[PDB]
């Protein structure tokens, strides 16, 4: 929307900027510089741009409810857009080292990073860590004067932190967590106990709803100086629902949407993860289906993963989305009737970012 | 060691900080916490804490040499400890991703946490980054009220960049730099026209230098006030040249250290990466000698691993290195006796990084 033309012209500033400080630093030679402007192109560009766009939205919401000259405009918007590079580039650095967790071979239509055959899972694993390392330099570079570098910091590191929290939470869901020793392997459940609404809902919001949309929002409010205009509570809370819901639909498309239609070929199934499919399932299905979902979960076999498909579309999985949908869009339009109370500047840039949100296809 | 059992301490604290936080924070689980008490313990802990250890022995000379009374040298000396604890996780998530990198055994005399049979690389890449995180969470709780903290996570973040383009150089270096497309598989290099001296200086002076040396030397000013006391060009400088040598001892111990001193297997000749023996070497010894080592270096056969050390000896690198150190030992005594002259109490603070650096064992 409004700010996509403003934004794709700050990636181009803050690349250039990047790589000539690599040069100007590190006496960075023309074909690495070459490589690393190919992996930032590669790891940044070609997702929805819904992170980074929201802390403009946000930014210029804010601004326009402030009284401020054309210069000062300016500068908010600006500010902005490094902002949500510095968000972009963090999920880039996740989706680089998940994709490797996960043994992915698809992401944003193109293969994963790490399958780059001139890059391989060993040059990939320092390619991330560059990445996260670029988002904090360009704060330190574009707000090297700004009053609100410390806590645009401050927020970005506790974020951080947080989805790698949310990741271990994931990775380790389909394991009994009782059995975790760094000196024993363990097999996958066989009995599924942990898989229930408190454990989903735990990794979705750690993994997902802090970074996806608290992180933006936040941003916009620091950035153009209106953090201490808003209710905190209220900005988390809801914040949380969209993130989890977010989440949901994320492990509602890649059982149901077309890898092609998506950019990537989603193996929860195959990897027996925690996905609100599964827990969905294990408490409402009867009995014979649970035992058959467990003998075909967890399994490589494309077979048993049709198996899943038919058990999940044979519970209606869709349906009990939409009524879950249902229920959060109520309660989200009221967290944003009560944030318009409050602060209508604000709720609107809420609004902006929950209508990229509720029934997306991808 | 005059710092040990303090820093010891400051590590239990630190770690129940951490860990009690997450609780707080993310519902973190007990089987969970124990996970990540064990990891903490297992990548952070068995080294020789030179880096941490700096950080408190720089911040306690300079709040000598500025007469601090008791109440302030406890702080000073206290928060010292949790930049020096910042500095140590740093090298712990460092080495958690190097291990995987060079497909390492050993570290510090255990298997590398990758290896560990519960955790595996998939869950030790998300580990890494809990490390790196949880070294930012450091600063932004101890040093909340602390008007260094922006400048402390200015050179963490900075250093830790420079640290990952020190190790892009690293991973490249046995693959032509022209040939550096990410959609085209690299074979190694067989005529080795990349391996010279400027190259490996830029490799280790930035994968190296930069974090073992400079960034502990820096935050133990920063931690004291003093950082305003001392030439910091002189300073930078001889950061780069310890920092150089001691990458130089590490790639001769790579070959000439039993592994079981050393407390890892070194496999530079296996992975025939650009080490200051093979440079050295390749520059020193004939064309017979240089020939026979092309068609045998890059190589995990084990004969052919001796042939190299073989002609390593006959070479006479041992040798060549003493020789080199000489040079070093005559231009760090002259930078130091430049520092002394300026401050007495920071100087005398380097001595005690080089003292613990010139011709250690491990
Ligand atoms: C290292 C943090 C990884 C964080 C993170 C958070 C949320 C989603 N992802 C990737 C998704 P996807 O790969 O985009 O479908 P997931 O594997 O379903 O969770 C990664
Ligand atoms: C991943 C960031 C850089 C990691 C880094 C930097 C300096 C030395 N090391 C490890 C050593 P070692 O593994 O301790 O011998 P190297 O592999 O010889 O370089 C790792
Ligand atoms: C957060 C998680 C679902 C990863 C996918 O995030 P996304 O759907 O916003 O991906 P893009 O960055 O490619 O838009
Ligand atoms: C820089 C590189 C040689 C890394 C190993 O560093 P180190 O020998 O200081 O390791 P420890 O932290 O185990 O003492
Ligand atoms: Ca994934
Ligand atoms: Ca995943
Ligand atoms: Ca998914
Ligand atoms: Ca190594
Ligand atoms: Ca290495
Ligand atoms: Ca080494």
């Amino acid at each position: 929307m409004a700010h996509m033309e403003r934004f794709q012209k700050v990636y181009e500033e803050v690349q250039e900027f990047l790589l000539g400080d690599a040069e100007k630093r590190f006496e960075m030679d023309v074909h690495r510089k070459g490589y690393l402007k190919s992996m930032m192109d590669t790891t940044c560009l070609g997702g929805k741009y819904n992170r980074g766009l929201c802390v403009v939205d946000v930014a210029e919401a804010m601004a326009k409810d402030t009284q401020m000259d054309a210069a000062a405009m300016e500068r908010v918007l600006h500010d902005a857009c490094v902002c949500g590079w510095m968000i972009e580039m963090l999920q880039a650095h996740f989706l680089v080292y998940d994709d490797i967790m996960d043994h992915s071979k698809t992401r944003r239509g193109k293969p994963c990073w790490y399958l780059h055959p001139g890059v391989t899972a060993q040059v990939a694993i320092n390619d991330g860590l560059i990445l996260l390392a670029w988002a904090t330099q360009m704060a330190l570079h574009y707000f090297a004067d700004r009053p609100f570098l410390a806590e645009v910091l401050r927020v970005f590191h506790d974020v951080d932190l947080t989805t790698t929290i949310g990741q271990l939470y994931d990775v380790t869901s389909m394991v009994d967590s009782a059995k975790l020793d760094a000196k024993v392997a363990h097999a996958n459940t066989t009995d599924y106990v942990e898989y229930t609404p408190f454990n989903h809902r735990r990794i979705v919001v750690y993994k997902t709803a802090y970074y996806t949309y608290w992180l933006p929002l936040v941003m916009g409010l620091l950035v153009s100086g209106t953090l201490e205009k808003v209710d905190k509570k209220a900005t988390h809370k809801v914040a949380m629902v969209m993130g989890e819901y977010f989440q949901v639909q994320d492990d509602v498309m890649d059982c149901f949407t077309p890898p092609e239609k998506l950019g990537k070929i989603g193996t929860d199934i195959e990897d027996a993860k925690c996905s609100w499919l599964a827990v969905t399932f294990l408490t409402t299905a009867p009995a014979e289906k649970v035992a058959e979902f467990k003998a075909n979960y967890g399994s490589t076999d494309p077979a048993a993963v049709a198996v899943i498909k038919q058990l999940y579309t044979e519970q209606n999985l869709l349906a009990r989305f939409e009524e879950y949908e249902k229920a959060v869009v109520a309660e989200v339009e009221q967290l944003i009737a009560a944030l318009e109370a409050q602060n209508a500047a604000f709720a609107a840039s809420v609004k902006v970012l929950w209508s990229k949100t509720y029934k997306r296809q991808k």
